[PDB]
């Protein structure tokens, strides 16, 4: 069911979201270590810290990408659902109007009967 899917996608995004914040935190921490090392020490350590930071960034980009794909799917479903609603309503409105086209124009008992009568008589 569509409702089931929407819930899964939303919950899934939530999880990815939790991960995104964690990843962001790691990125800042690593950058900070790089800053202090540049002071209380050797570059090499700083360079190493930055490289780590980059790989944490690339992983984040992927987390973000999965989220982006998921978000797109939600939009496509939410959009599709609306269209269905439009179609049903449009379908419903046609039925209502049909009952109207009937009205008393078709509810002409004499016209119908005579027609039936002639065919009987016609044999």
């Amino acid at each position: 069911s569509p409702t089931k899917a929407i819930v899964r996608l939303r919950e899934h995004i939530n999880l990815l979201s939790k991960k995104q914040s964690h990843l962001r935190t790691q990125i800042t921490n690593q950058e900070n270590e790089a800053r202090i090392f540049l002071t209380k020490g050797n570059k090499v350590m700083a360079k190493n810290a930055l490289k780590k930071k980059k790989t944490i960034e690339q992983l984040l980009s992927k987390v973000e990408g999965t989220m982006e794909s998921m978000e797109q799917q939600l939009f496509s479903i939410e959009s599709a659902n609306l269209n269905l609603e439009t179609m049903r309503a449009m379908q419903e409105g046609a039925k209502a109007m049909k009952t109207i086209h009937s009205g008393l124009d078709i509810d002409k008992v004499d016209e119908t009967m005579d027609e039936i009568r002639e065919q009987v008589e016609l044999g």
